[PDB]
């Protein structure tokens, strides 16, 4: 056993969105899997099952708990260099103003290597444990962002962007052919690093940048590969309007994607704000998910997610932080965010209700890595599964939590966990671990 | 002089939302007052004309600014004990299984000095150099408040809160007389100790727990000892209705107040989220001003205040962060949360465009001094008003904040302001001044 804890520990399952194990024994072996989770009155059992001493046990302070490692369905490692600024002008002049200038940087190698290792350090450090990442149309600097990523432990998805059109800044594209074949030395290089847990995902930036051909030809290469696949799908109004009219063939944006075999069972699609009741039942039907974008939704002014209806259609659904198009890399910014949303809604009278913090809590964590098609594996603490985890002290140096007597005491129910979820920062989060090794610190 | 410093200011002026002042000298006397701001190029001049030397001048680093410090229009101070949790079930439900039984626990003076103390420490660390607090009903608990802000040096309004109608929660609330000479002794007592920049505030909690007999009382001794007035108003619908069903004979929320000598322009009002024109137009003739609470609005699923149609007529308007209908003790939060509501007005339709970055700073320090009646004195640096301002280093240990070259030197303006704006906290605020004086660190 490479470690045995005891202490809290707060995790999601699916008939109880957020279930809180006080006083518990968890193992964890060196391949990193869970092998055992039990109230700590089994410690003698366990310690003879197990073949370990009372002295190895690492007992958390009566104040910290374990959660399970926050999972971000859609960033864009790409854009973090100008991520917190900006935020102003809409999508597509913003698209062409921004973020295509800052992408087209990353054909230089050493560029890429200082944005690339800021953002995975930055976001582990805040507990991240698993992301998908969008990178860029660059191959070389999207298979060192996969490096990068498993240099410091991180779990992930990389994803070299293909675009074949761009009307608006034309020197950042590449020709149809060239995203093939690009692509497919991607795949292959990622696949010859052998990593153990930063594989690649197959990324058609969107239907506006990928002609049907492309489109067509990553769906083949997802198929044959049996890799995911991510794009951004109805995202604000003119997006929508503008696919109607370079794709007026196809029934609606769902369509244009599942007609070209980008609508899988292993598909995330950022956004989604637009998505009809009908598009909705095909993405159930299909397997695809969605990654829930709630602080880019606002900042650029898109629209709002209902999650209650993805949730009502049984439609799969994790949250993402958008950087850049969100300026927090904060996976808890995305919660409160998506609580935020959610009363949004309500406030208008399209919802009759809003989502719990609770709820929100399952989404960034078991939502997103059943939307990641990861939840086999991570996720929540249950035997069987990789210990990715982050040691919570609420009471951390500087920390930007005030706690009372109160809050362990009074009338309200899960008080520090809360505090925590809507106050809490990096300061809070003391370790994390990846497939059971620590991480954090560096 | 105290002080001399080098280096960049940000502020506001009226014509300006944000007025970048690199390279330059700001002097601030014993006193407390800014005596000069010019170009570095002035240097030789000033060190004449008021006896310094270059030696004396401190240098902010090359990456370091300052700005004025940040003022909270309306906060409870009697909340912060559990601000960060609760924020589910609607406001009278809140308000009664929440609020009032922790505002009722500041009977005891321990009490109220714990929860006093960490709330003024918290807000100054995090910059808030001005805050409007309101207190209990506890006109001991509440004369301790305002000790506690005057040890620490923060400026503040300190309210004893009145109410005598609370049918929901009896236990806690006053008889009319008893709060006609609780106020009475409050601000007497107050105005013994003669507190440089503590100042008593009249504080009717709002309409629904004031009878017309106690409102007009309260009324009076604001004229009569000429002191500012702070409430809510129409910051939910379901508020709007209850008032319009106590208050038959009233037109509308606001003549409730206007006509009970509660609207005057020493006048602040919490939310507003549900204020018609017409009530502008009163606000606007009478000189009241308007505290916006973005995170609380959004948090207890309220409403909207519709910024740009307040600010079309020209009412007074600063930020809050309603601590703790609003989880957030930050103004920084507050700005942050000011801009996403305009952007959600901006999706709905109701708005055409969205408050900039730039205005929402604006708000949170000039508008909100001119809210509270202080412009004459603080909200930017300008000679002659006093040396109320925040030292931000986006460096700083620990930085929330990743900066890169391009954010110095490439095409989008302000970029380490904005960053900061966003992304920063508390570790980027290394001093505080108020009135001159260094009150942080501690
Ligand atoms: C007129 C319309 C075509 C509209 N202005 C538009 O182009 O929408 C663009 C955004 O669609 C998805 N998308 C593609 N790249 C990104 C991206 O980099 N960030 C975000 N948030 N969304 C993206
Ligand atoms: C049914 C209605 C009367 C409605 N449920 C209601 O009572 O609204 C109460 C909130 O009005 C203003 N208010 C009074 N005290 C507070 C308070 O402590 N915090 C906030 N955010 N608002 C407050
Ligand atoms: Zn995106
Ligand atoms: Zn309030």
């Amino acid at each position: 056993l490479a470690h045995i804890f005891r202490g809290t520990f707060v995790h999601s399952t699916w008939t109880c969105p957020m279930e809180v194990l006080r006083d518990h024994l968890l193992g964890v072996s060196d391949s990193g899997k869970i092998v055992f989770l039990e109230e700590a009155s089994q410690q003698e059992k366990l310690a003879k099952e197990w073949c370990f001493k009372p002295c190895e046990i690492r007992e958390l302070s009566h104040h910290e708990f374990f959660m399970p490692g926050l999972v971000d369905t859609h960033i864009h490692a790409s854009q973090y260099s100008f991520a917190g600024s900006s935020i102003d002008l809409p999508l597509l002049e913003w698209l062409t103003k921004y973020t295509f200038p800052a992408e087209h940087r990353f054909q230089n190698i050493d560029f890429a290597e200082e944005v690339y290792t800021r953002v995975v350090r930055r976001t582990l450090k805040n507990g991240t444990t698993t992301a998908c990442y969008f990178a860029t149309i660059h191959t070389d600097s999207s298979l060192l962002l996969a490096d990068i990523t498993d240099k410091f432990g991180q779990r992930a998805f990389v994803g070299k962007v293909c675009m074949d059109l761009n009307d608006t800044f034309p020197e950042y594209k590449e020709t149809t052919e060239e995203s093939i074949k690009e692509t497919e030395r991607f795949v292959s290089e990622m696949l010859q690093k052998n990593y153990s847990r930063v594989k690649p995902i197959v990324t058609p930036r969107f239907s506006l940048s990928c002609s049907e051909t492309l489109m067509g030809e990553l769906g083949n290469i997802a198929k044959t590969r049996d890799l995911h696949i991510q794009s951004h799908i109805s995202e604000n109004r003119d997006e929508v309007e503008a696919v109607k009219n370079l794709y007026p063939s196809y029934k609606n944006y769902t369509s244009v994607y599942d007609k070209n075999n980008l609508l899988t069972n292993k598909t995330v699609m950022a956004h989604g704000c637009y998505l009809s009741a009908e598009e909705l039942n095909v993405f159930h039907e299909r397997g695809a998910s969605i990654a829930h974008c709630p602080n880019s939704n606002l900042s650029l002014s898109s629209g709002f997610l209902n999650v209650l209806e993805v949730l009502k259609h049984e439609v799969k659904i994790g949250l993402g932080t958008d950087v850049a198009g969100g300026y927090s890399y904060s996976m808890l910014d995305a919660i409160r965010r998506a609580v935020m949303v959610s009363n949004i809604l309500l406030i208008n009278k399209v919802n009759e209700k809003s989502l719990t913090l609770k709820e929100v809590f399952r989404l960034a964590t078991l939502g997103g890595s059943q939307a990641l098609g990861l939840d086999g594996e991570i996720g929540n603490f249950e035997v069987g599964k990789e210990f990715d985890a982050i040691l919570i002290n609420p009471k951390a140096s500087d920390s930007p939590i005030d706690l009372f007597y109160g809050d362990f005491f009074g009338d309200i129910s899960e008080a520090v966990i809360q505090k925590f979820l809507y106050l809490g920062d990096d300061r809070n989060i003391e370790e994390v671990y990846v497939g059971g090794k620590q991480v954090v610190p560096f």
